[PDB]
């Protein structure tokens, strides 16, 4: 038996901004009374933001336009999306190495 196995790296893009612009065109808002994740055009974006809170009910949706409606993605394709970090969790892990 010739076992074998191995791993993948760690490797990634450098922006330069803040948080605060994500993707290209399409923008993300968060909900201020269920904290759900709303896919928004950039049409809408630069509208909605007038009071620097947004919620479902704001959408610019009609089926997906209230809390009482469902996420229109899942939490993974919304980290991956974005590029962030979310469910903090416990976030026990190796780290034997540290920073330096
Ligand atoms: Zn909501």
């Amino acid at each position: 038996g010739s076992r074998r196995a191995s791993v993948g790296s760690e490797f990634m893009v450098v922006d330069v901004t803040i948080e605060d612009s994500y993707s290209t065109e399409s923008a993300w808002v968060r909900c201020d009374d269920c904290f759900k994740w709303r896919r928004i055009p950039a049409s809408v974006v630069g509208s909605i933001d007038e009071s620097s809170r947004w919620i479902c009910m704001n959408n610019s949706d009609k089926r997906f336009a209230d809390c009482s409606k469902s996420q229109e993605m899942s939490n993974e394709e919304i980290n991956e999306e974005l590029g962030i970090g979310q469910d903090e969790a416990d976030a026990y892990d190796c780290d034997a190495a540290k920073r330096g």
